[PDB]
């Protein structure tokens, strides 16, 4: 039976303002999936549905990305994207309000040097998903990764309670990044605020300056329209991760579903 029959031509998505959802809308146009439906939801509802479907070995298609804990807990695959609708060579960037590195060159320089791998981010995501509190897990991380933190803080000095406001979107990945770097800041002496906001407001907050920095930029593909819209109005000072991926994801037990093209059948 055909992917469209298996899932009733429905794809499970996340928050409507995210670029993955925008990129999935493009792919549906690109591959002529014109009678298909994309359900808007959220990160937590998407994985709850995946879990419910997977536990019953029922077919599902989700808007998925890596780094994500769901790939270590379940056997998943990306559908081949021959048209490259989701693009290529995606990274995760560290952005700030414009001229933030002129005010607090010490904080900027740290953010600039923050980087890490998928497996590493995953250590945090797994525990957070298991119900542990992200500040607590972030503490465990920074102790356990002594050699790494040192790399981040090469040339970085303590402080006297200097305020820094980190905006972030509650994707599982960005929860981890923000909390980890959150900790490394609070140890350096900063008074740290974390402001949760949705995807567009996150960018609007950096570009207007209602927040200082964010670890939540996925570039150049995922957040292309937000970057374009606010070109000139923020600084891009870091790449925390490369090789990251986004697209349509299915459980491996859907053996006959392997490409977005299979959804046309
Ligand atoms: C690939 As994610 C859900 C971490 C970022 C976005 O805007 O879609």
């Amino acid at each position: 039976a055909s992917a469209a029959e298996q899932v009733n031509k429905t794809i499970i998505g996340i928050d409507p303002g995210s670029g993955i959802m925008s990129l999935t809308d493009k792919a549906m146009k690109d591959y002529d999936l014109n009678d298909w439906t994309l359900i808007s939801a959220s990160s937590a509802a998407m994985t709850a549905t995946l879990k419910k479907s997977y536990d019953r070995k029922k077919p599902i298609i989700i808007t998925g990305w890596t780094p994500h804990w769901m790939f270590s807990r379940y056997k998943l695959k990306y559908l081949d994207d021959p048209k490259q609708s989701y693009g290529s060579a995606e990274e995760i960037h560290t952005i700030t309000r414009k001229g933030f590195s002129k005010e607090q060159p010490n904080a900027a320089k740290l953010l600039s040097q923050f980087k890490w791998t998928q497996d590493e981010m995953g250590e945090i995501m797994i525990k957070v998903e298991e119900g542990e509190k992200p500040a607590k897990v972030a503490a465990e991380y920074v102790n356990k990764h002594k050699d790494q933190i040192a790399e981040w803080t090469k040339g970085v000095q303590k402080v006297k309670g200097d305020k820094i406001n980190l905006a972030y979107v509650a994707w599982d990945s960005e929860i981890a990044s923000t909390n980890v770097i959150g900790k490394v800041l609070e140890d350096l002496g900063y008074e740290v605020t974390l402001t949760q906001v949705e995807a567009g407001p996150m960018w609007t907050a950096i570009a207007t300056g209602s927040a200082d920095a964010s670890l939540s930029a996925w570039l150049p593909n995922t957040h292309k329209a937000y970057a374009a819209k606010y070109k000139g109005k923020y600084d891009d000072i870091g790449t925390s991760m490369t090789g990251v991926k986004m697209g349509l994801v299915v459980p491996q037990y859907m053996k006959n579903v392997n490409s977005i093209e299979d959804l046309k059948k």
